């Protein structure tokens, strides 16, 4: 119901502990200088953190998908580049791997990839099409025994870091979704060049670049299931994936609050705390109310896919929900600390500019509302 | 957790049932005619929907409070007026009862009120002061071995059809809240007057009128608990009839966002549907979403209710957002039907101007982001 | 510039003098009546209020649009019937007239109206088709000499009281607006007959109809301007009628504003007015800024129409802009006066009602939206 | 009128063709490596644009303040923090020594200035107050024939190139505002330190320091006015510096949008330009209504001041209105322009950066709302 079980009060526990102990002293150096926390990410490897949906069997920890939220809410809360890595890292290149592989490809590509050594990226978007995922120019023909694969993939995220990488190209350019296919591509391989980092407004930890693909050849194993399904896969891994970034969301906005909430406490202005003006006191009320109403959505969201129930629509909601409600409780701390916000030594401008992020990828908002209309419409008819 | 248990998906299909056969025929005549519905409310009462937190050793239900909502939620989506009857005899007359009351005064003043036959009203507000509820001007002395009452009370729903009350003195004038103090006074008695009824914008069927009480004596059993507690029976009161305003404006939302899709698609412009057009699927999304949001928090302000853990934060926080996403709604609906919508013929207009009141009664909302903005600040320090 | 010349003072004096003495005690009762102000509309017809943009010569007043704003805000600000009732007779039916009409079609259709003993009324409107004013199904077969009118209109504003129409039926339905043609019926002639009047939500002392056309025969010379220009007549006649309800829609808010300022000033809540409250004062600060931001848009619409400009895309920005305003301020000054505000006994209610319109006739704010969007993109390119 | 005139159409056009010749190619340097555009400053100094209030007999321009805000729209368009640094030197620095310092001060502090070699700052807020300015605890001991200035400003801007300061420092603690004394403070001099530079979100050209002053002793010559004036003189400078404040805001909001629609209509989606979605268009409109709004409310203070009547209401609407607007339609470009839009590649993410700080400065939107509604209710009253 509202209450968590024991696992999930434990495991929320051990996540807050291990965030405020590393990632927040880190945090302002990991935006400003670029920097990838690879200690970090291994001692969340350590923890289990990377692996959570994988059964303990393939070296995962088992867990539920709430669970899963529940741990990239405190990590986001923690750094968010640190939580967007985490997030693809779990759902993006481990979801689509086990629920559409074999079982060879579930030994080869996520076992040694549960421990945190190695991370994966999710490849589908172009630079032609960034929101009409259908429309991939990549093409993969089936010359000899091998997938030969030509094309330009971009905004990849960990292109830099990960050792596995999730590409969709059209096998047939006739069939808009059907040509779909997904490839499992091992990095670095002959024939992939990796792009040049892109510098970024907000989360700066994490490495995105364009992977380049040059008449690249992979085995015939390395076929995620079989050609054409490559769109229901691209979307089931999207829905998991709005999940996660709604939890991201969430945690940005909560540690955005807390930190207003503080300096609210703090400063002094006419004589009287700021806590005790009225405007102040309604700012926070409706960055409580928009903060925990997004994450009941996402709980239920989470919650439904634990269930073995369709989330396509709840999840919509609570990644349109939880960016919406980030962004605007962001820029309502910056307002409430005022000239302090501003300055880079607070950190209130770094969760504006992380926040930001949340509106655009894994979906923009438009996107969102289409799925949920289209969701809605149907449900009446 | 997300679903429902069987006892509340047969109470939820039983008040659809009922709200569709009953309420829908006789809504706009209700609306027109500021008629009292007094078959619905008998039938109501044969149904037990009027005592649903009663024990069933007193004549009730012995329903959680997640079924009263969900029964709510469903008779308001039926009829408005209905509504806020229900809610005002289930919360606020019973509740306070049952949690205060003596053996001796529940047998005599919640068993007859069970069956439907007779119902309740809160007395509290009054002319000088409408949200500082401590300011109340009603003066109780204890002459001989009766309370006196003098005083005015206003905007007293029920009034017209009540055989109790619920008012609130305050015996000791010194005593801010202290003095005040909470009465069960039978209706009619000598020395009480009803006031006019009030022609209201929205909410017609239910009547609204203002208690005159002059020299109006009741036995000294007559006083709720002990005195000085009635600003906390109040406050009590008020969060459990925060939670029934909430689930009111889920059923008006969802009865609006029902009207206005169904005429969506069935209304052609442009030689297409209107649900072909995006910016009708962007409202349409942005309606359900709040909607759901809503009903979320409403939902888990009851469960925490149910499981005896304080709730008062969770309550204001549904019915702030409830409100506002109740208006949100309705206006949107008519914004969507256009010049059918302004008509009385069609029924949005009824759902604007009774969705109007949910923002204004039980505390306006500013109210409520106070009591939000406290628990929230008395939660970090 | 900013401030006004001494005929557009002297206007606004007048029309601020007389809306007080008249329209004030009798608002009341036209809402709750239904009533037609004959009275008032002959007075106002004794005035020149109703004859502002036609030249003297032929009876008018001879004043620029932006007295025409000036004097419809004022008398919006009076009731919002009689300004809606104005607004038709002075742009919807005397502008495409002088605009268009031949000078023999101005003596016979313009004098007789400028003293406010006959009023006009604009026939585009069908039950078919609401805002794709192309669409019109009304036929009009140059049989004989004279021109048969077959069709239904409808919502035609002041259809009860209307001396003359200006009907708009498709000549040619292969043309979807060439086909348009606009004929200069007079009320009543054999053929037509008045649909039942319709209750509405809000504006209530104008009297809405239906017109049915049933082999209407008019003379030849009975046609606005020579066949196919009539979807440009419907247009520029849109825009002039845009300019009016912006300042009908500022009149509105303006009457609200002034009502809800007066009642915080008065009202006392916790020893002390509600204007050293900080929300109410935020409330109100914003309520202001809209107010005078959207009348700056009319005079800014307004004073382009006057200089022989295009203005079309102001004229959207004002109506839309000032439509919202009105309704944000309506529902602001509703919550403000709180229990008080929902009674009918309050005017706050009746600006709320009269303001929900202003989003829907003249074009719905999405038809502004894209009408700004289209005139911005052109810019552009 | 609408219209402008002959001379404020030739600045106009001159403002715009310096823009587009020299601030945008060297924006995006400015932003990412904090450098001071010396160049520029001194060639606007050369066409008279840091001056433009100035009468020409001091060197000046002689130009009325409508000019100015025209030219600092067009300069904030080009580049912001070129815009904020004018905004500074003509407003906060020569304004208030041309309206209440004698001939002999204007004559050797504002002569070398009008050129643009020397530039002023304005020096109110300190660390402990930021809004509450009449709490400023920066002391001015009259020992001798100097003025004593012991205490600490802080936010200053172009405290690293500033030739001059108009410091205000508290003579009297006793006297809350009273005790307020303005003092002409030249830079450098002894007893006169220079913080560090502050790294900021946004605006990075401009130098943010803190000024310190230690035993730093003046002539008595440098006391602007009289003691006790020191108040008033910085509220008229702020409504000024408001003014300029809100033509910024315009520019940065004009700039973003010009970017967003010549981005959505090269970009295609779906087959099809952006420009061809419904949503595209709503949000287009949105944002070139509310940035017209703002632009007629600035040109409306402008005027205002320019004919010698009363202008704080009107230059506090139009400074919150421009901000607001500024920061929407900043951030509306980024959703529009997508992925893009978050790389600093593309210049939307400094238009973001740009436009979030114009709601802090020159006092927050909250002391706006305040000054507002005390206008408001003064008037009604
Ligand atoms: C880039 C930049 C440049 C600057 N340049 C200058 C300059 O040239 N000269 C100069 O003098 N200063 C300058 N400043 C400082 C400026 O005055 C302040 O940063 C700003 O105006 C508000 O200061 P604060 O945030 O410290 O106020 P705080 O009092 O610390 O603000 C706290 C919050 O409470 C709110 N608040 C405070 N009092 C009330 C109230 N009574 N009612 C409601 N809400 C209230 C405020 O709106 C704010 O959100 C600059 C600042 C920046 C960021
Ligand atoms: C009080 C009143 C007075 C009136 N007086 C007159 C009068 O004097 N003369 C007259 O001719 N008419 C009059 N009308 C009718 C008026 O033209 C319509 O009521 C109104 O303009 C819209 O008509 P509709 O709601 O039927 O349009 P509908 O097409 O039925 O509207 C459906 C909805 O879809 C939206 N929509 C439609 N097409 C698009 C699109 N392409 N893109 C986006 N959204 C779209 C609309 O905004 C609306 O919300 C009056 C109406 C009222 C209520
Ligand atoms: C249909 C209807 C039914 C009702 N039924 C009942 C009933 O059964 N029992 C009962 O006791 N009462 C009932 N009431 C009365 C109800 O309590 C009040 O109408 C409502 O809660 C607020 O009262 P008010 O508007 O008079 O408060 P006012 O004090 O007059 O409100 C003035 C405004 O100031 C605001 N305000 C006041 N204090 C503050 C503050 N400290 N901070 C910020 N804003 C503030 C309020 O939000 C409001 O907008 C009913 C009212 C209506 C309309
Ligand atoms: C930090 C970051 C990380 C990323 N990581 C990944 C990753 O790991 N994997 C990956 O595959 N991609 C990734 N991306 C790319 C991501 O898919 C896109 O950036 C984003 O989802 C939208 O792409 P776009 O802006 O190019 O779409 P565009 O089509 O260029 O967007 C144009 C605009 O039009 C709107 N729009 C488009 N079509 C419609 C429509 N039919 N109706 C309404 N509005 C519409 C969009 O909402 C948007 O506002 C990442 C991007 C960023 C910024
Ligand atoms: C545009 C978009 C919303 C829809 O895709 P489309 O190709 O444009 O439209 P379609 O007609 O393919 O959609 C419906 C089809 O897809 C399938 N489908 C769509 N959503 C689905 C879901 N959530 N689950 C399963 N199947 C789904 C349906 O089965 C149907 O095919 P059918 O006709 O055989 O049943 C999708 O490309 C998208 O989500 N874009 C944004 C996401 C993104 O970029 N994320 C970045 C990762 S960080
Ligand atoms: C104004 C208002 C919000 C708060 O009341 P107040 O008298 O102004 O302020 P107080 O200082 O009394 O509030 C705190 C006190 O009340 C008690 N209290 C407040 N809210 C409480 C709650 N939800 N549960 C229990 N006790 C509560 C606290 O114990 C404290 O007293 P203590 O100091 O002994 O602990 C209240 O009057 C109100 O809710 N008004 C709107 C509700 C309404 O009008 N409903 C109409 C019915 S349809
Ligand atoms: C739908 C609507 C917005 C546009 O009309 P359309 O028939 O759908 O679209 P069109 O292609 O005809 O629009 C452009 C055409 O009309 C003409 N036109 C459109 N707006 C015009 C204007 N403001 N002034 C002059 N001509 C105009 C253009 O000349 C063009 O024709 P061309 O190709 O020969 O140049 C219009 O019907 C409308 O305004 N509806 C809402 C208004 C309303 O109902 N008011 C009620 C009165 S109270
Ligand atoms: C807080 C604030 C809004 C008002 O100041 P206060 O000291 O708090 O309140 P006061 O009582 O002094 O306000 C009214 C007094 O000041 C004077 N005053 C206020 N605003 C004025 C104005 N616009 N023009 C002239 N005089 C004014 C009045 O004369 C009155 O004094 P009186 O009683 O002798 O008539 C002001 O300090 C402020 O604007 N802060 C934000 C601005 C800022 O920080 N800008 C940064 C520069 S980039």
């Amino acid at each position: 119901s509202v209450e968590l079980p024991e696992t999930h009060q434990m495991l929320l526990q051990t996540c807050r502990d291990f965030a405020e102990k590393e990632l927040f002293p880190i945090a302002a150096q990991v935006d400003k200088e670029h920097l990838f926390p690879a200690a970090q990410v291994k001692k969340m490897g350590g923890l289990g953190l990377l692996a959570m949906d994988v059964p303990e069997e393939l070296g995962g920890a088992g867990l539920d998908y709430l669970a899963y939220a529940i741990a990239m809410e405190e990590i986001s809360r923690g750094c968010a580049s640190t939580g967007v890595i985490m997030s693809v890292n779990n759902s993006l290149y481990l979801g689509p791997i086990l629920k559409f592989g074999s079982k060879e490809q579930k030994q080869a590509w996520v076992t040694p990839f549960t421990s945190g050594d190695k991370i994966g990226c999710f490849a589908l978007s172009e630079p032609g099409n960034g929101s009409d995922a259908g429309a991939a120019s990549t093409t993969a023909r089936a010359e000899g025994d091998s997938w030969v694969l030509n094309g330009t993939k971009a905004w990849i995220t960990n292109a830099w870091e990960a050792s596995a990488a999730v590409v969709f190209a059209s096998t047939d350019r006739a069939l808009q979704n059907k040509g779909i296919s997904a490839f499992l591509v091992p990095m670095p391989t002959p024939g992939l060049t990796l792009g040049k980092k892109e510098d970024k407004l907000g989360i700066r930890g994490s490495s995105t670049a364009n992977l380049i693909f040059e008449d690249c050849r992979i085995p015939k194993d390395s076929i995620l299931g079989e050609p054409g399904m490559g769109f229901k896969i691209a979307m089931q891994t999207l829905d998991m994936g709005r999940i996660g970034i709604a939890s991201q969301a969430l945690g940005i906005a909560q540690t955005a609050l807390d930190c207003a909430v503080n300096y609210a406490e703090n400063r002094m202005a006419f004589g009287a705390p700021l806590t005790k003006l009225q405007v102040i006191q309604f700012k926070l009320a409706d960055m409580a109310l928009a903060l925990e109403s997004a994450r009941l959505l996402t709980w239920r969201a989470a919650m439904l896919k634990d269930n073995k129930k369709p989330f396509i629509k709840e999840a919509a909601m609570a990644k349109l929900a939880a960016s919406e409600a980030a962004t605007a409780i962001s820029h309502q701390a910056i307002q409430i600390l005022g000239g302090m916000g501003y300055v880079t030594e607070m950190p209130a401008e770094r969760h504006y500019r992380d926040a930001r992020i949340t509106e655009i990828y894994e979906g923009t908002s438009e996107i969102q509302r289409l799925v949920i209309a289209g969701h809605l419409l149907r449900s009446y008819r």
